[PDB]
Formats: structure tokens, C-alpha cells, sequence
């Protein structure tokens, strides 16, 4: 499953951020955590 991050370029750094936005929202997602 992924939240349809490489709809940028993810070339010259929108794959770091792929992982970053990903990362972002995972830290966020999880803000209940239960």
C-alpha cells in the first residue's frame, strides 16, 4: 500500500521525500497510536 507519493517527479529528491512525506504522515498518522 502506498499514499501515492511519486506523483511529483521523485528523481531529483521527491523520492526522499516520498519517504519523508510517508515519514511525516506516519508520524502524524499515528497520533492515536490505539
Amino acid at each position: 500500500i502506498k499514499p501515492e507519493a511519486p506523483g511529483e517527479d521523485a528523481s531529483p529528491e521527491e523520492l526522499n521525500r516520498y519517504y519523508a512525506s510517508l515519514r511525516h504522515y506516519l508520524n502524524l498518522v499515528t497520533r492515536q497510536r490505539y
